[PDB]
């Protein structure tokens, strides 16, 4: 019959792309949405577009990863075949300011879902995906990082995810629940949250190009990341729940780029050749042709403990799942720059027609 | 020197209006904001508009009412003279779906702030305002309701707020902390959350008038509420912290209107004379001139236990504070209808210029 | 067939007496016990005494009122016909030191149990008793206090209990769950915790008479309490769950005595005629015959906000349940004094035979 | 000038031994004690014995590891130079029944203490010890296990401890707080909780020898453990806080014994030579001389996921700290058997003199 999926974090980047994929595969899709003082469904509102009157099997439920009652209620109501725990306080910098809330959401949240499956007698009915992460590798102990690279978390977010990784393994080993860990490396999109580095860059460059913004302030320009596109990555989240046995998989492109390179690439798409002068906190990025200063370093964006370099070896995912990234880095950055230009243009169009719009800033 | 205020719930309706008021009074204003996967500051983004380059003393901090560590950290960092606990899971209908999260945020959240003042030795420095509510009267034991009317909660939200009312009273009596309860009756605005009844109505009527929406579905049409404007009410929140002694005050207009009356008034503002035909769940609201069906009843919007009527006697606030509502009900409904028309018009302008916009729905 | 009862707080005073009563009535009795680093079942160990080899249907489960998963797991496993929420951080003085933990256990704990009944679909099978309390009346608004006397909490314990009272009322009214509030006034026994005032007195007097202790230090000697015996009161807890409709009942003796009177009565049973000289913090109690100082006042035992007098009108319980206290105040105090002498004697017997025993102190 | 120590879990085995050690070293010792419905200080009551009237600088505070407010209050009140986080839901089997409570106590509890040190500005005043454990190695990846052996948790307790290990490392690296992890292997004593395997065996064998108990029921007899004496290990907890730099250390004897061996050794001390007949769940242990059945296997004591073998390489602690176990395995087992015999004799003495005592059982 119709497959039922329950997605926590459905309003986030991955949840949006995953809901779309599962709707297109014919699922009855349910999402756990936080109560919010305003609409917070901007990433998925388009999924309710139904011109043919065919019907959209998308259902949103109020709950919170800190609230076991709400999670057990929704699990009981929905009775899903597949649970995707994508919900999280997902920002590493913020986890230094809210470590307890982050642990409660990201570590105990997974336990609550797994314990709900056990309490409700769903061990043979429900498959469970945990949104694990390359942040587990932190101060990397091998280069590249694979499934067997020992973990070394460097933030309260990664410590919390490490718990969720191991509580997922424990429920698989102790109880036989189909529970697995997607160890996904950084993946971005035009739906990426605005204060993560890639979206912050493409958003600042777009508004600098239009003229609504003056400067882009960044932190560690030397930080190296394996960056993919979220549309490719959520497909591996679905596929990992379709296998005969539950297993953990690294998902990654196998190439890493620095924050400096990301700025330089993204600046090209808006017609700026970046020139870098200076070292450390003094380093600055300039438009080569005009001489204008585009990028400066603000140490307020350094993290208390940095993860300097991530690079994933997804050999096993390639062999067992056929993992191959379809969207390339350069394609990713162009889509993000184009989408952010359009957003800045939509804000100019409003102000051109006498409607006020005041932009948000971090 | 400069007065320091800390506002929880600063991204909400009251928090936005209170931040504006306190900025204009010269405060250094600090808000506690939840981590969110998107920008969620649309109610206060305009407050950073600074054409004269004078500077805006508005600071946002990441924290959560369920996280004691984050609240003590911010309280310790900010050291405010005035704390306004406006943050809450504030929707009564949702509190039946997330009673535990609601209790954790709305009841224990207030304790965490008060206990932080005590632990940090701030009893003689910090005055505390608790966002109490007319929901405490629930199944009303007197009509009208005043400060001495016994409480009777009817939802997990009001049960939680009742705790926060008394823990605030207790810390005032046990420890001598300046802690008081604004017992505020329903107050609305163009910043009201879209799923509360008044904003749901004005938003639905605006989009029906434009033609973007077909029908408005409501629950209990007979529910009676004392409705004021949030801009008037937040002024009394500030004033209650300026007194010689801490005291609890009912704030209310003294007149109540039904949900049916609200639809009728708001439809009148868009040129529709409502005609009501039918009883109970079969009751429907029609355009008298065109005959078109505008409003129907869906039992899905009933609450498990209803609060049927609220009406506040704010005599004591009038005598001691000079409380007198400046904005009238009819003005409030007009301002809300105009703003929702403008918002729907901004979305048509986007689609008229080839930009896609998909609207959210509850 | 066999009735199933679930008792939180089974290791406490009421839980021990209630477990015994329900075992004698033929129940399958289940208790939620906290994990403890030592055996903590001394109040109920005797219930496992089975010389006739009949069998004792007493089962203990690990859980905690702060842990929703543990409560739902146990509720799912046991599927009880009757739930008695006796578990609590029950000490008023401690609630000023641990207000948050007290709220989480005493307020949210009851919600977790009620929400488990609803989530598990047990609304038509399970009846729920909430251990409400005369502490709700706090700064008493009527003398005597009855079901309709408005509440006035005076500690973080009473605030937390007030929430649990109203969430019990709300689940009854909103969902039709058989849930009621026993508004029980103070009840004591030889199993009373050692730092509550009556047991502190009888324990100190027994050890003073034997010679193991020198002086009894107390706080507010003028505090007035309606004191009954827990063995009578747990019978009304059981009976309230046997009625046709769920209802809240005050249970009380209808007479109150002061702390000073309790000392004087309890001292009389060990052969000491108390004579009181002095006022306030200087007041002291002496043995009339020997002149020795037995009682002094230590302000360290005052509460930040005191409840000065409690006196219950249990007319409705008398009329509707046949509530009549069988054990009198004087019988209660004699039984408490006898048990504390016996305990002090069992400790002297150990040391006389070369076994060391070191007694605990507050 | 007097050194101040704060010990969570002071009523537990290690806390009792650590309190004694620090009192002898001249500390002002503070413990966090849970509110309990009875006295729960039996492990430390003897520490208040003061024959010379010199004074005992031991202070107990009410708090809970699940309650951030109570922890910050105590940290603020006590302002210790050394914090020892020994408090925990420490039983591995129970953690499968209360995984969430265990996570809240054992994982987030450590964070709450570390975050309190940071919020209160104590980073340069306070050293922090985390009670990490050989359970982190779980499904051991190296034999023997050293500081660099990768972790592999096998229970919700170890998953929770793994979080607390890494949040301790993270606060050391991100903030420079003197915070270290004692990775202690199993250590026992006569104060060991009665349901851990070693104390369950010695307690059951003593009562079997006296004749008060018939049979000892155990689970996995093949489990291998590196067993030391808690009195030796708490000395290393103190010493790890006296070094120049914070560092993590394995503490272990370097020899492992099986559960079967422990029974056999302990039975010898009560004059029973164990003979084992059978395999697996049919395996039974008999008195070789009398033929009586002493030990049987009950699968109810199996854990859902077992830790089969632990063996510690404490080379680094030996080289840097001078670690050498002073008390041997045989000495530990003899001491535990003697105390359990003495305890069982005290219970007969009570019943021999006409006093009732009903013993507890797991
Ligand atoms: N992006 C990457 O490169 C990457 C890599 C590896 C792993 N991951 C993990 O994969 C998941 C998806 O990432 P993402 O990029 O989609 O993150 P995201 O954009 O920040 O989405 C987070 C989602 O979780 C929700 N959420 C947060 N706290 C919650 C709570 N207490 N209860 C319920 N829902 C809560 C958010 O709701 P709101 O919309 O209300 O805030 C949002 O829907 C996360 O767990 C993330 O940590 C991400
Ligand atoms: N409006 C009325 O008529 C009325 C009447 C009486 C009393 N009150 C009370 O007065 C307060 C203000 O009302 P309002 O209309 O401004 O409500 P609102 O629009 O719903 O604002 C609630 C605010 O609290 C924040 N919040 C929610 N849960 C939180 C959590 N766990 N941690 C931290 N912040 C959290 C929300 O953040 P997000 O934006 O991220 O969701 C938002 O900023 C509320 O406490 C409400 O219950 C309101
Ligand atoms: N006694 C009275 O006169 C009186 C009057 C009115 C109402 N009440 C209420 O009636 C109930 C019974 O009173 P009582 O005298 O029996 O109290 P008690 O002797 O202090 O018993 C409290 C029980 O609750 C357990 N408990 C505490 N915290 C818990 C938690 N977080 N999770 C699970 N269990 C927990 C305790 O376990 P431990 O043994 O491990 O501590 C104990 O079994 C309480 O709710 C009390 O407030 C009492
Ligand atoms: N024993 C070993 O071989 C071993 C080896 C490695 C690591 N460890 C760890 O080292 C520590 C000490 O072990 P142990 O044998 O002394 O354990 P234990 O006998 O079980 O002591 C645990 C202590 O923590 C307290 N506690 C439990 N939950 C608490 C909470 N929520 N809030 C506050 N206090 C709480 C307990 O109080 P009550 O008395 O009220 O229950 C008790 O004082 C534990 O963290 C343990 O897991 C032990
Ligand atoms: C893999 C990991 O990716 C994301 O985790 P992060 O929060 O680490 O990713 P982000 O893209 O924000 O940062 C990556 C690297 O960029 C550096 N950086 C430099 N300047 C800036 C700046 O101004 N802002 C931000 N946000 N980062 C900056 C950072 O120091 C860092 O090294 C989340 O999606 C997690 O949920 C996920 O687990
Ligand atoms: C006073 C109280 O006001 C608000 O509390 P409420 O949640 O009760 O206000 P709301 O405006 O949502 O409802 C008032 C009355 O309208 C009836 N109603 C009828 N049809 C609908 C419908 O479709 N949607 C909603 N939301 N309500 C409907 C409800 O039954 C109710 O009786 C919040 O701001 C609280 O935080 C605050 O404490
Ligand atoms: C009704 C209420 O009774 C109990 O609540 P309490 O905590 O109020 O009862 P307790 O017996 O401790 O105190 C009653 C009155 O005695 C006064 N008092 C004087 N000297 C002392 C002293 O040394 N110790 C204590 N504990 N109290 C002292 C107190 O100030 C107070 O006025 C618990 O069972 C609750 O759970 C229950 O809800
Ligand atoms: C190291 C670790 O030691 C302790 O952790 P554990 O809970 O694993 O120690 P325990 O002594 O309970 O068990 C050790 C081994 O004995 C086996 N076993 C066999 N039969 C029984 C039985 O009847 N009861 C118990 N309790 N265990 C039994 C178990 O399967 C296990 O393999 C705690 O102190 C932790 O906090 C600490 O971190």
């Amino acid at each position: 019959m119709k497959k039922v999926a329950l997605i926590t974090g459905i309003t986030g980047q991955d949840g949006a792309y995953l809901a779309e994929l599962l709707l297109q595969k014919g699922y009855a899709v349910h999402g756990i949405k936080r109560r919010t003082s305003q609409f917070n469904t901007a990433r998925i509102d388009h999924l309710y577009h139904d011109p043919h009157e065919q019907g959209v099997d998308l259902t949103l439920h109020h709950g919170d990863l800190t609230d076991t009652s709400s999670l057990v209620r929704i699990m009981q109501l929905v009775r899903p075949d597949e649970v995707y725990n994508l919900g999280a306080q997902s920002h590493v910098a913020v986890s230094f300011e809210e470590p307890e809330y982050t642990a409660n959401s990201d570590a105990l949240g997974a336990l609550r879902l797994l314990e709900a499956i056990r309490i409700l007698g769903m061990e043979k009915q429900t498959r469970y995906y945990q949104a694990s992460t390359s942040e587990l590798y932190g101060l990397v102990q091998e280069i590249p990082q694979k499934e067997t690279t020992p973990f070394y978390p460097r933030s309260p977010y990664a410590a919390a995810k490490l718990y969720a990784y191991w509580i997922t393994v424990n429920y698989r080993e102790a109880y036989g629940i189909y529970a697995c860990n997607g160890i996904l490396f950084n993946h971005e999109s035009p739906l990426r949250g605005e204060t993560f580095v890639t979206r912050k860059i493409t958003r600042a460059l777009a508004r600098i190009k239009i003229g609504n913004q003056n400067r882009l302030y960044l932190g560690n320009l030397d930080s190296l990341r394996d960056w993919g596109h979220a549309r490719d990555y959520v497909e591996m989240q679905w596929l990992m729940l379709q296998q005969d046995q539950p297993e953990d998989f690294v998902i990654a492109t196998g190439k890493q780029y620095s924050v400096r390179e990301f700025v330089t690439l993204a600046a090209k798409d808006i017609g700026i050749e970046m020139r870098w002068e200076g070292s450390g906190e003094a380093e600055k990025g300039y438009d080569a042709k005009t001489g204008a200063c585009i990028v400066e370093v603000d140490p307020r964006y350094f993290r208390p403990a940095e993860v300097e370099t991530l690079l994933g070896d997804a050999t096993k995912a390639h062999q067992k799942l056929g993992w191959k990234p379809k969207i390339s880095f350069e394609t990713l950055v162009s889509e993000m720059i184009a989408e952010d230009l359009a957003a800045a243009a939509r804000e100019n169009l409003l102000r051109e027609h006498g409607h006020q719009f005041f932009a948000p800033k971090e």
